[PDB]
């Protein structure tokens, strides 16, 4: 669920304000996104935007209820380092994964705060 997502990126990222930080960045960070992507950090949400598309279409997740914003699963945050647990059903594992993948991406590509608010003409 979005909100576990926050608290991976805090995991990966201590002082980060996830919500805030990587909202309206570049042409994927957000709600939305098309386009060609401005930097590697808009590379990591164009790869999360994807892996949550397949999450919807996962024959394993079903249709509203699992859906990846609003779905919880089971992880944990070790010294900076996240685990998603094998607690999790086939739907939740997914979707864990998907928000690890990001949280760690996000940690390993620099932040360009001139990528903040840009038009969709840029895309
Ligand atoms: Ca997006
Ligand atoms: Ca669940």
């Amino acid at each position: 669920a979005l909100w576990q997502f926050n608290g991976m990126i805090k995991c990966k990222i201590p002082s980060s304000e996830p919500l805030l930080d990587f909202n309206n960045y570049g042409c994927y960070c957000g709600l939305g996104g098309s386009g060609t992507p401005v930097d590697d950090l808009d590379r990591c949400c164009q790869t999360h935007d994807n892996c949550y598309m397949q999450a919807m279409k996962l024959d394993s997740c079903k249709v509203l209820v699992d859906n990846p914003y609003t779905n919880n699963y089971s992880y944990s945050c070790s010294n900076n380092e996240i685990t998603c647990s094998s607690e999790n059903n086939a739907c939740e594992a997914f979707i864990c994964n998907c928000d690890r993948n990001a949280a760690i991406c996000f940690s390993k590509v620099p932040y360009n705060k001139e990528h903040k608010n840009l038009d969709m003409m840029n895309c």
